[PDB]
């Protein structure tokens, strides 16, 4: 029997330590999409989200990151090429702790992803669902107040550690 992968993230707020975020990944739903953000996660293809920023986190709404490549909400890449499609929109964004890919259009899916901090309902259909967290929501509202309105950071939010439980 399949059990959905576990992955961790531990934050850092300008290099110090805040804590540990968890994700329950749902490959029994999303298999193509939950392989990627693993993968990303422990970097077994060379590259992934170790050192990487939240370069957008507006309070209230979500926090962004997994952009390797260019720091800013530009860039990134999958582990099936610089973009794959949208596997399915089974699971919809029913409130804080979803974790979704961010995109630029249908089937531009790369590395980027957001952490939902509200109900993001508007979404439904056009990002793709493929996790939740599993401990540490207090850690995200703890990196919720370094955002702003605009989404600029007032302190870097990085990706110190990642990788699989
Ligand atoms: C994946 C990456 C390549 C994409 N980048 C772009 O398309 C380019 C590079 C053109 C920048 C777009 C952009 C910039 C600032 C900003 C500022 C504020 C907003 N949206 C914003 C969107 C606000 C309304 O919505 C968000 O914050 C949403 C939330 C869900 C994830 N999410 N963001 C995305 O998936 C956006 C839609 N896509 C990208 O970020």
């Amino acid at each position: 029997h399949m059990v959905n992968p576990t992955v961790f993230f531990d934050i850092a707020v300008d290099g110090e330590p805040l804590g540990r975020v968890s994700f329950e990944l749902f490959a029994d739903k999303v298999p193509k999409t939950a392989e990627n953000f693993r993968a990303l996660s422990t970097g077994e293809k060379g590259f992934g989200y170790k050192g990487s920023c939240f370069h957008r986190i507006i309070p209230g709404f979500m926090c962004q990151g997994g952009d390797f490549t260019r720091h800013n909400g530009t860039g990134g890449k999958s582990i099936y090429g610089e973009k794959f499609e949208d596997e399915n929109f089974i699971l919809k964004h029913t409130g804080p702790g979803i974790l979704s890919m961010a995109n630029a259009g249908p089937n531009t899916n790369g590395s980027q992803f957001f952490i939902c901090t509200a109900k993001t309902e508007w979404l439904d259909g056009k990002h793709v669902v493929f996790g939740k967290v599993k401990e540490g929501m207090n850690i995200v509202e703890a990196m919720e107040r370094f955002g702003s309105r605009n989404g600029k950071t007032s302190k870097k939010i990085t990706i110190a550690d990642c990788g699989q439980l």
